[PDB]
């Protein structure tokens, strides 16, 4: 019922990811990402060169939403064909479904719902 929720997200290496995106439209990927976040079945891939071309568009990014418990404040921004829906701060990673892959870290976030 809150505007923000504390979550700990598993950080996945891109080559381990089994389900490489959330859906087929900007609205769908945002909707599905929010549902997986709520259900604790959302992973995070940190963006490096070569990562994004190995995932499926539209992308869902988590981006830093301000500057000021390790739960960095973030919001969701989708991208399709180089157009972004939402404007925010720096990217912490790209969200993907988590289906039991072994992570390399956990990232604590305070997610704006």
């Amino acid at each position: 019922s809150k505007t923000h929720v504390q979550l700990s997200l598993p950080v996945l290496q891109v080559r381990d990811v089994l389900v490489r995106g959330f859906g087929d439209s900007v609205e769908e990927v945002l909707s599905e990402a929010r549902q997986h976040l709520k259900d604790g079945t959302c992973g995070l891939v940190e963006v490096e060169k070569g990562v994004l071309p190995q995932l499926e568009q539209p992308y869902v990014f988590i981006k830093r939403s301000d500057a000021r418990h390790g739960h960095v404040m973030v919001e969701l921004v989708a991208e399709l064909e180089g157009i972004q829906y939402g404007r925010s701060g720096e990217t912490l990673g790209v969200l993907v479904p988590h289906v039991g892959e072994i992570p390399v870290a956990y990232r604590k976030v305070l997610l704006r719902k």
